[PDB]
RNA sequence: GGCAGAAGCUGCCUCUUCGGAGGCAGUUUCUGCC
């Protein structure tokens, strides 16, 4: 085996320890700014890298593979210092997920929701915060969306996540489900 | 040739009145968009 899962993921949180990685940037400067980038380039350390791959039609991480390279070449680092411990802790990764020869178009209410609204010509729904609590016990997100006539609400611990527990009442205010 | 959104996986950042909260992105599988 020589790919994993994620190769992108490795290369966005070692930008913390050596302070130069992840520089992910446009392609052009004669085009972008007129509504979508339509092309993308990385810089990590001393060098720097491109989606294109051998065709884009292979993956869809080129870019940073074509970087992570880079990564094995790294100085001492004379700054931001760190260490790395052993034989005093040990850590082992989830086995609960799996896979299947098949998929859909509605796996969950939360994907399925965000799919409809393209077919639309939109892009996704108003999505609103209320929050108007803050007890001296009790505290929690407060979601709110609309669609057009109707709306869902939902909770969590960012605004990136409360949308995840409202999805579950979005096709059925509307009359999707 | 090419991008943005959602979920699953990955992990980061800050606050706490001690209930707990607030904030981010990446990838990959679906979709749409270039």
């Amino acid at each position: 085996g020589s790919h994993m899962k994620s190769e992108i993921s490795q290369v966005f949180e070692i930008a913390l320890k050596r302070n130069l990685p992840v520089n992910f940037e446009v392609a052009r400067e004669s085009g972008p700014p007129h509504m979508k980038n339509f092309v993308t380039k990385v810089s990590v350390g001393e060098f720097v890298g491109e989606g294109e791959g051998k065709s884009k039609k292979i993956s869809k991480k080129n870019a940073a593979i074509a970087v992570l390279e880079e990564l094995k070449k790294l100085p001492p680092l004379p700054a931001v210092e760190r260490v790395k411990p052993r034989i005093k802790k040990k850590t082992k990764p989830i086995v609960k997920p799996q896979t299947s020869p098949e998929y859909g178009q509605g796996i969950n209410p939360i994907s399925r929701l965000a799919q409809i609204q393209q077919a639309k010509k939109e892009k996704e729904p108003e999505y609103t915060l209320l929050t108007e609590r803050g007890l001296p016990r009790r505290r929690e997100f407060v979601m709110q969306v609309k669609v057009g006539n109707h709306t869902a609400e939902g909770t969590g611990t960012n605004k990136k996540v409360a949308k995840r527990n409202a999805a579950e009442n979005m096709l059925e205010i509307l009359g999707f489900k």
